[PDB]
């Protein structure tokens, strides 16, 4: 329904794509309702934890996450649908740190991991089935386009090169109507 607000609470699942970990935080969304069809969503969560490796080396380093990002939403149906799937748009902004190596990386003459702030694009598949007049269970998966630079020091010489990262994101959640 129009002029609603709602949060959902679940499980957040991030898996990288482009060898890296994934990781699954607490998620929470923060929609607003601004037509009987048209959401804006905010998706919060707490700082993930990625484990890094490549190849011969393995787990030489481990990095942290916070990729908050802002949609705008489509829902289908009308306002009296108890099944609501939705698709979402928008732009993500991620911010990595407390970046560091490992026992196994720091003999490898590895030192000063700093991931640089991303923004991009951000893709929305969702699904809510509203349960009552308050209460609803929510799948979404999310893709966004991450594009960082790690910058490290090789044995002494600074390093620094560009990824591109495109995780996915897979919440299962549950909201309330606020």
């Amino acid at each position: 329904e129009a002029g609603e607000f709602f949060i959902r609470a679940g499980t957040a699942t991030v898996r990288p794509t482009e060898n890296v970990s994934n990781n699954t935080q607490l998620g929470l969304t923060f929609t607003y309702m601004a037509t009987d069809n048209i959401g804006v969503e905010l998706l919060a969560a707490t700082p993930f934890r990625h484990k890094v490796g490549t190849g011969p080396t393995g787990t030489i380093a481990t990095v942290h996450q916070l990729p908050p990002t802002l949609m705008a939403q489509w829902y289908f149906g009308d306002a009296q649908s108890k099944v609501r799937p939705y698709v979402g748009a928008g732009i993500n902004y991620t911010t990595f740190f407390n970046e560091d190596f490992n026992d196994t990386g720091k003999a490898a003459g590895l030192s000063d991991l700093s991931l640089k702030d991303s923004w991009g694009a951000a893709g929305q598949v969702g699904l809510d089935y509203l349960i009552n007049r308050d209460w609803l269970l929510n799948m979404s998966v999310w893709y966004m386009d991450i594009d960082t630079d790690v910058k490290f020091k090789a044995g002494g010489v600074d390093q620094k090169v560009s990824t591109r990262l495109d995780p996915w994101v897979f919440m299962f959640s549950a909201g309330y109507r606020f």
